[PDB]
């Protein structure tokens, strides 16, 4: 099995309470399909949406992780940052 490629499309920028549109566009699996997307927004929150919208209550730089899992149950993880300013 080839592991899937997740594409997390960072880096991200926004202000406090701004709904940041996260995108996994360009993720693929060479020899099957991606069946799940798991996001960790770095503030303790997660999502299983393919392209979640998420806002951050407070200024900061958050580590964002995207785990993609293919039809064989194997996964790969990629990371970026979201920089949230005043
Ligand atoms: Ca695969």
């Amino acid at each position: 099995n080839s592991l899937p490629y997740g594409k997390i499309n960072g880096t991200y920028k926004g202000t406090e309470k701004e709904k940041i549109k996260f995108s996994s566009e360009g993720s693929f699996d060479p020899d099957g399909k991606i069946v799940s997307y798991e996001w960790d927004f770095g503030d303790g929150n997660k999502s299983n949406e393919e392209n979640p919208e998420h806002s951050y209550d407070k200024v900061g730089t958050y580590t964002v992780k995207l785990k993609v899992t293919d039809d064989k149950g194997e996964s790969s993880v990629s990371t970026t940052t979201a920089e949230i300013k005043d």
